[PDB]
């Protein structure tokens, strides 16, 4: 059994992994981390002028980020480095795999804290409006990951959509934010047909723009309530990269999936991994993470709207079932190794008229 | 580490920093829960229930189930909460309980849990700073203030009166029979409030930066009819004081400073010959690789970059920031003019040292 002490220094340790966590945060906003990969053990002066950067606010970074032992610190010199084995998962050089991105969730999440304290006395929820520096980032990251892997490793998880998509299909993506997906698959698969949907005006203005400054004729954008879509058999493909969790009326909208897609046809939908039963998340990395950005923010945009509130970690047993309700009898998860953080969830839609 | 060199400690791999990293992330979300739980009362319901469903806690508490039920969640998977799967009931171990709950008193570890928040409110104006300079101003952190009173008042009420004033010979006697005592940038006046009722002889005056703070402890002085204590607002940097006290107290005042070292000169000069300055401030080495291993640094070290030495510098000061430390406050001491000085410490406080500075009569 933890005895009192061991709590206690264990607690102690968290409030300073929270301090380190933030700032990391500031590390990669700053570009401190980058400026340090970048440079051999140096003073405080030093990095601050090769970062561009106030050097008081540098030196006490440094002093946070060696206590919290990241930076090594050498006492004789004065100077400080960043361990290649570290700089390599804090930097922008590592794309989607900079560690640091993450870090800057404390501080979005922080910023909303008392908001959301008031929503466990009041109800109601805190609303989407609310986190515009969230949904940014958060756009910004998926892009990357688009960029990195959605047509040459995520596609190709569904047995025989790279070749539909080389022959030419009607292709929908449900939730298309940016419209990034939707312009990379139309610049990948030419003979396609692709519409990104959002109910944000300035998504589908900013995607119409993207594909008419790219000639990309087979992209279009449309502003529909996902949850009040009227489309009958339009779709071959449909794919939905993180836009259920968070609905307001998540089984409307599946259910508006489902009647969307032709017969024969297939969706695509990547959420989160992780177990609908709280015991199975316990002791697994992020989970913790996962239920705070729920509370926080995935589940309370929901409840702002009389909503779901499903969150974050709705899990892959209720995605299961809730794909069963929308009327998919053919549902299949798969996952890829080096992906922790989502589940890939195939449901295909059967061929009778 | 290829295996073929003998090394003085483990040399961590990119894997184990990656794993070491995401379990910072969520003790960060952790923190956050904790917090949560502190402000809603949360910890404190479970702590007062057996077993129990996210309803009934939810119930127990006066809260949205739906809140709570995801808030459990997160406090499970980070190993402070139990849930048992059998019965859907969740649980707060008591050996956690005493600790994270307002009957713990100073040992309510769940007040500090609310600084992740607070700091997160203000990161991007502290990131502006990095590049722009100045700083960010004491105006933007109300909130804040609460929580450093909040944490100061858990020790001055545990220890004030029957730890910290007897840490120097003869004061509670002194005290007894009558002097004149300040508290210098005393906030809300707890530490003063509490002096002026255990010591009736004694007069007591805070002085604070803040019009609000004075007008609150002038309140709470005829409230609670305690004419012996006084509030009056003035810049700690420019004060007129001139052998005006017998005692002066400063907790946690100095470091934040914009001009410390001539607060502390006008310390000097408004002490009576023969007095004595109590200044608490943060104990932690002047020297970072003496700081580095023990516990709370990186949490001094992230509260001075974002609020401590932040507001210093948004005054074009000093930001000697929250970990000075030990030397340099001696030395600055000196500086002063006190040239008998002890540092004493105390079980009930392992932020704080106890600065003891005599002036010669
Ligand atoms: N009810 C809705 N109907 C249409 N769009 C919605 C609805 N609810 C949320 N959204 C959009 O769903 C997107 C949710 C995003 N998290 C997903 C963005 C995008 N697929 C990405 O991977 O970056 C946002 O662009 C919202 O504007
Ligand atoms: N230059 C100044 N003149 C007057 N007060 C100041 C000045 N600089 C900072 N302060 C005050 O210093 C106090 C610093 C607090 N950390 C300590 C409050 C209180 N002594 C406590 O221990 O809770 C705040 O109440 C500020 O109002």
């Amino acid at each position: 059994m933890e005895t009192t002490e061991e709590f206690g220094n264990r607690f102690v340790a968290a409030i300073d992994s929270a301090g380190l966590a933030i700032l990391v945060s500031v590390g990669h906003q700053t570009g401190l981390l980058d400026t340090m990969a970048g440079l051999p053990p140096a003073t405080s002066m030093e990095i601050a002028e090769a970062a561009g950067l106030e050097e008081r606010y540098v030196r006490e970074w440094l002093g946070g980020m060696t206590t919290g032992q990241i930076v090594e610190y050498d006492a004789g010199s004065s100077t400080y480095s960043l361990p290649a084995h570290r700089a390599g998962m804090l930097t922008r050089a590592a794309g989607p795999d900079n560690l640091a991105v993450i870090a800057q969730f404390v501080s979005l999440l922080g910023e909303v804290e008392q908001k959301v304290i008031r929503c466990f006395r009041e109800g109601g929820g805190v609303p989407y409006s609310e986190y515009p520096r969230f949904h940014k980032l958060m756009a910004e990251m998926s892009g990357m990951v688009f960029d990195a892997a959605l047509i040459d490793v995520v596609l190709p998880l569904v047995d025989g959509l790279p070749d539909r998509l080389r022959s030419g299909a009607d292709v929908a993506d449900f939730g298309c934010g940016s419209g990034r997906a939707v312009k990379l698959m139309a610049q990948a698969f030419g003979a396609s047909r692709f519409t990104g949907i959002d109910f944000s005006d300035e998504a589908v203005a900013a995607g119409t723009e993207e594909a008419a400054r790219l000639g990309l004729a087979n992209a279009t954008f449309e502003r529909h309530d996902l949850a009040e879509l009227d489309k009958v058999g339009a779709y071959d493909v449909i794919t939905v990269f993180d836009a259920i969790h968070d609905q307001a009326q998540p089984a409307r909208v599946l259910q508006n999936i489902y009647r969307a897609l032709r017969p024969g046809g297939v969706l695509l939908m990547v959420d989160i991994k992780a177990s609908s039963q709280l015991e199975d998340n316990v002791g697994v990395p992020l989970s913790t993470y996962l239920y705070t950005t729920s509370l926080m923010h995935c589940m309370t945009v929901s409840l702002a709207l009389d909503g779901a509130g499903l969150g974050t970690v709705w899990g892959r047993q209720l995605a299961t079932s809730m794909l069963a309700d929308a009327g998919f009898t053919d549902v299949t998860v798969a996952e890829i190794e080096s992906d922790v953080l989502n589940n890939y969830y195939i449901a295909r839609k059967l061929e009778h008229h």
